[PDB]
């Protein structure tokens, strides 16, 4: 399967209704929300355990976290990206009881993303040399750190990447169409999980303050038609914290934070079986 740039990439708002129209893409039965299940819900036997959260911005201490074998963060664990807040988050995660921790960077890790620290030419980011923020993905320590890249833990094909449509110019964000669907097509066709920072096209990426959907076409169509992931996990749009499935993929907005950047959302359980 290969897949194109969307008519529709450019307008999401638009292209959410278009799908609608014609193929009731984003439509029941098959597409639905799908309830939270509470932590002490027994794991079936032969099954991984994954806790999701995201976009925690700063604000780990008091965050309760339940039961379960592999942390997902899908980015957003600092404000600015600073090395402290980079440290302060490792150290969280180091006293998590989890077998493995898997991150990925957002638009907030501003030092994570070496392009637009070289075009920095903000002003607590700005204040960094080059010697201050060279190991920032190396600070973290207690986690698999992703970017473009995969792991393979308990058979699990895990994919991850930080990349947005284009907001205000912060960390990873690309202008919508050939810009994003050149990292898409990087996700590997087997990925079991895939987490991105943001939402796909439809699911969990409404904003109520433009009254648009903000998800990625391209990331839409990749997910759907080309690697169908059993699970795709997701932040960046703090409001759309819950769960949806289309009939085969589950999509998780793991958002901890709301929009007024509370961390108020608990973690989200999600059970798969191992392969
Ligand atoms: N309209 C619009 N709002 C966005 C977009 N990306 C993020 N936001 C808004 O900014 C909030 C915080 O995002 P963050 O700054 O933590 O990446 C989101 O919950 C959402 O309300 C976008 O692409 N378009
Ligand atoms: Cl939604
Ligand atoms: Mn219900
Ligand atoms: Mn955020
Ligand atoms: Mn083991
Ligand atoms: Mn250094
Ligand atoms: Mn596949
Ligand atoms: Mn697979
Ligand atoms: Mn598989
Ligand atoms: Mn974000």
């Amino acid at each position: 399967v290969t897949i194109t740039v969307d008519e529709y990439s450019s307008n999401p708002t638009q292209a959410f209704t278009h799908y609608n129209i014609n193929q009731s893409r984003f439509q029941p039965p098959h597409v639905h929300m799908v309830d939270p299940i509470p932590y002490d819900t027994p794991k079936p036997a032969g099954h991984t355990r994954f806790v999701c959260i995201s976009d925690t911005h700063s604000r780990t201490d008091g965050i309760q976290m339940p039961y379960g074998d592999i942390l997902l963060h899908t980015g957003d664990f600092t404000e600015l990206g600073l090395p402290s807040e980079v440290k302060k988050f490792n150290d969280w995660l180091g006293n998590l009881p989890y077998e493995y921790k898997i991150v990925i960077a957002g638009n907030h890790e501003l030092t994570f993303d070496k392009e637009f620290m070289a075009d920095l030419v903000f002003p607590s980011v700005s204040k960094l040399k080059p010697e201050d923020f060279d190991n920032v993905q190396s600070l973290l320590t207690n986690s698999i750190y992703l970017q473009d890249s995969e792991v393979t833990v308990k058979g699990f094909r895990i994919y991850g990447a930080p990349w947005t449509p284009w907001f205000n110019g912060w960390g990873f964000n690309l202008p919508r169409g050939q810009s994003l669907l050149d990292k898409w097509n990087l996700i590997p066709e087997g990925t079991d999980i895939l987490m991105t920072h943001g939402p796909p096209l439809g699911f969990r990426d409404w904003v109520p303050k433009e009254l648009q959907r903000v998800g990625c076409v391209e990331l839409l169509n990749t997910v759907q038609r080309r690697v169908r992931p059993k699970l795709h996990v997701f932040g960046h749009i703090h409001e759309g914290y819950g769960t949806m499935t289309d009939g085969y993929t589950t999509y998780i907005n793991a958002s901890t934070c709301t929009v007024s950047f509370q961390p108020t959302n608990p973690p989200i359980i999600f059970d798969l079986p191992n392969p």
